[PDB]
């Protein structure tokens, strides 16, 4: 007579992950404001345990207590105008999950405000795209513990599964915790993208390397310790020709779209007071991409140096490949370090080793690499940082005469490198007993009177400089 | 029996620059809720014109209308709970100005709020520090053009002059315009000196050059086209000794203070969609420098390449001499796209030439750098960038050999440069008429199916990329 969840908002993402669940065994219920993308899962849906509801009278009456609705609707006023909607028709303990890609700021103030009505609010980041959600997504759930426990059941069955037949979807922490991790997934999986980007010019501008030869040399990659989806689709996206038998990413127009989420961690970076240079140069880097005529009119008026190389190819390509990694290992140590910031600053107690551990699939940035990184925190819960695990260590201190010789030819050669830039530079500069900061500090007391400390004495000075 | 100007908050920024407005011959009132403020400077000030009062009702009472009042208040709050009770003693026409460290978004707030009372509200950025506060800072006011003519004068009195004779003052733009250019100047000077400290971590680390070496370099740099407020005091700073021969800059701890408007430009800058990589890789180098336990462990865990430099070091050091100037040039571009870009979106009709015209004196980025701005404004008020500027166009086009060799070498050797790199970084970006954001847009439409546009034909597309 009463589903057992039901899923407001039948978009491709809505409509996946509710067959999702129905395929696990569970009724669902589903509702859309406009009934005629409800009359096409129907059709679609021909033997699959999907019940419609065409108002949302008949769709909360439809589901059992405590009511478990999923909303995936558009973010923002929509997911707002569908939960004042459903608060006078809900019960005490009714349970709503926002799996939307909403800022977590948003989600904290759905979460308390639904609490003093004794509704649960659960926002959830949902990461694996449109296929993703067909069939196994990354899941990251964050508000009341008790209600997440009363829907732990589902989204364990829906979740993609790790080799080790591990769900990956857990609790992330109270109120926002989860949309916020989720946030930083997609900061992470810009610097990604943005790294990948700088071994593909490199390989393009300053090995003249065909695209063949890009595939190839990312395939090859992917079959060692940088095996990823990225680095994976990456080397299927160069071997897609077009109608020439030319490569058709060749022929995209090379202005990166966004949402908010990729500035929205650079933002909170800076709010937190971390160093997340990586991250925000690639959120940088899809800016510069966006003028696209104004690049096109300084070309003609700006001159560089022309892109030349010399030496073994062979060699510098496995060089990039080390760069790469390393990279990789400098920009997750920052996004560790942030969410270690954020989980104390909001009083989340996170589980550092868990985020990765439900990273390891369904998510974009899903890699072996993400394994590490729960081994990392597995061997040390206590890991301040992610350069000083004995396994990252060791890279670090291996690879990075590789990403020196890289960034140094690339800005002699004209071809930017700001990544790769961007990790060679936090590695420096973590590793650093001693910056020139005091020289930073000395200005401040000359002309602002803002005093300083000392490395000898303990206390505050001031000084008459001049 | 009345006063032309009040000053509420008397702490050292609040006395300076009434003091300054004194000196000018106006007569000015005082307010302190804190009165042990107040009869201090009483007692500072024997022989001037000042009026102190003790109340805000006396304070509103002893100024001539339309009544001109100057908020030094601690930033937030204390700022906006002294408005709301100053409002109901004012009338119609009354000017408040607000020369704190405040977030521009909140002067918006209140001007807009104070203008359905007809009350005028003028949010002005204050630099200069407490010196250039008593003598001559810059002043960047901004709100309705018609209350800053009438306080105009007072401005244009105690401002700091340039050589050309003007003052160091300019009605910015409505609401929040003052206000934000004063946070964006902060953030300017955030990248000054990261590239400064850069520079000297060249020095020492790099070429091994100690602090008598280091000080007449920057003074030998700040006698050309480099010349700088914060160049020079500089070689001043690596001259003051410890009384046992030691620098003193060298037992400072280096972990650096800082305050809102630096990471207020990035993330005004992330907001607008703006590429700020060099005031923003200077904010986080100053994150970076906080965390010195953390720092000084991983120090005894992470090693690196032992710096070491063989070729010429004169020619090496005139290198980095281009790359600090060069490095400007991408970060003011920059910071005035950013500005640019902000006017724009909130019709503040910025005139920049007139911002580096007033930053040339007065401010602490203060250099004949600024000069140069202005005079690619004067001779293109439609300039794209400051990159496409002729003069700074040639320089960078020169100077980006030098640009490339330090931040090449400072990488081989294990010296961060962030400032350095992401300057180039930025040239070599700006630049490109076609970036590798291809394959990022084919990834997206990969795994989100976002869809992508393209170089040849014209539309928007979706590919299905395996079989
Ligand atoms: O699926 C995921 O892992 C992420 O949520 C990500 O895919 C996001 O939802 C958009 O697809 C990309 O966002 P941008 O437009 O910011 O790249
Ligand atoms: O006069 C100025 O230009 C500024 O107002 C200055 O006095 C201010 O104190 C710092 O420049 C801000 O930087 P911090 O955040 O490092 O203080």
């Amino acid at each position: 007579m009463t589903q057992q969840i039901g899923v407001i908002g039948l978009a491709v993402m809505g409509k996946n992950l509710a067959w999702n669940i129905e395929s696990r065994g569970y009724s669902v219920s589903v509702f859309n404001r406009s009934s005629e993308k409800t009359d096409l899962m129907v059709e679609e849906s021909k033997g699959k345990n999907i019940h419609p509801t065409y108002s949302l009278e008949e769709f909360v009456n439809s589901l059992e207590k405590p009511r478990k609705i999923l909303l995936m609707v558009q973010a923002g006023k929509a997911t707002d105008a569908t939960i004042d909607s459903l608060l006078p028709l809900l019960d005490d303990g009714d349970i709503l999950i926002d799996g939307g890609n909403t800022n977590y700021q948003d989600t904290i103030r759905r979460n308390k405000a639904l609490a003093q009505s004794a509704i649960n609010f659960i926002g959830m980041g949902v990461s694996g795209g449109e296929i993703g959600a067909l069939t196994g997504p990354s899941l990251m759930p964050g508000g009341q513990e008790e209600a997440y426990n009363k829907v732990a059941d589902i989204l364990d069955a829906i979740a993609a599964k790790a080799k080790d037949g591990a769900s990956c979807v857990t609790y992330i922490g109270p109120n926002g915790a989860g949309h916020y991790v989720k946030m930083v997934h997609n900061g992470i999986e810009y610097a990604d993208m943005q790294l990948i980007a700088e071994s593909y010019a490199m390989m393009k501008e300053l090995l003249g390397m065909s695209h063949e030869d890009i595939a190839q040399t990312f395939k090859d990659w992917n079959a060692g310790e940088l095996e990823s989806y990225l680095i994976e689709i990456t080397g299927d996206i160069f071997m897609k020709l077009d109608e020439n038998k030319e490569a058709l990413v060749e022929k995209i127009l090379d202005t990166a779209g966004q949402k908010g989420t990729g500035k929205w961690t650079s933002i909170n970076a800076l709010e937190l007071g971390i160093p997340l240079t990586i991250i925000t140069e690639s959120v940088f880097a899809r800016f510069i991409s966006s003028i696209k005529e104004e690049r096109v009119n300084a070309s003609k008026e700006l001159n560089g140096p022309k892109a030349s190389f010399d030496g073994d190819k062979k060699d510098f390509l496995e060089k990039i490949r080390k760069a790469l990694y390393m990279s990789k290992i400098c920009s997750y140590a920052q996004g560790f370090a942030q969410m270690r910031k954020a989980s104390e600053d909001n009083e989340w107690n996170l589980k550092l080793g868990d985020l990765a551990m439900i990273w390891r699939e369904g998510c974009i940035i899903r890699a072996q690499f993400l394994q590490k990184i729960k081994d990392a925190y597995d061997n040390n819960p206590g890991l301040q940082n992610l350069l000083l695990d004995p396994y990252f260590k060791n890279i670090v201190t291996e690879y990075q005469d590789a990403l020196r010789d890289v960034v140094a030819t690339g800005v002699q050669n004209g071809v930017p490198t700001p990544g790769f830039s961007s990790s060679i530079n936090y590695y420096d500069s973590y590793r650093a007993a001693d910056l020139p900061a005091n020289l930073i500090q000395a200005q401040r007391d000359y002309f602002g009177a803002h005093t300083y400390e000392r490395k000898d004495k303990e206390g505050v000075f001031h000084t008459q400089w001049i």
